[PDB]
């Protein structure tokens, strides 16, 4: 999938068709946080920073996971703010 083709929410949403129903995080929450489905298991990537996340757990918040593992993402920073990211990185 072309990263440029995934710049808008609606485009990201349509990538989730065969997304496993057993995974306790929903496409809407993933797509909102910049993620699209790469078509394997529960693997997703961010359209902006190309960071990959998998093995979603109950209670996971995709924005928090985005900040935990890919804190330099500019989409993340513009949406949630550097302060949010700093705190998730343990900078208070
Ligand atoms: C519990 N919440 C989940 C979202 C989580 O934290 N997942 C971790 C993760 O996705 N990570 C871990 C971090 C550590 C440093 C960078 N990693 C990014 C990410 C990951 O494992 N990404 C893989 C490897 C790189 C290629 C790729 C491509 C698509 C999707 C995932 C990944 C990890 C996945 C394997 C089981 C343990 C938890
Ligand atoms: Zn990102």
């Amino acid at each position: 999938i072309s990263n440029l083709s995934m710049q808008t929410h609606a485009a990201r949403m349509r990538t989730f068709m065969y997304w496993p129903s057993s995974v306790p995080v929903q496409p809407e929450q993933l797509a909102s946080a910049g993620f699209y489905y790469v078509g394997r298991n529960d693997d997703v990537k961010c359209f902006c920073c190309d960071g990959g996340l998998r093995c979603w757990e109950s209670g996971d918040d995709p924005w928090v996971e985005h900040a935990k593992w890919f804190p330099r993402c500019e989409f993340l920073i513009r949406m949630k703010g550097q302060e949010f990211v700093d705190e998730i990185q343990g900078r208070y």
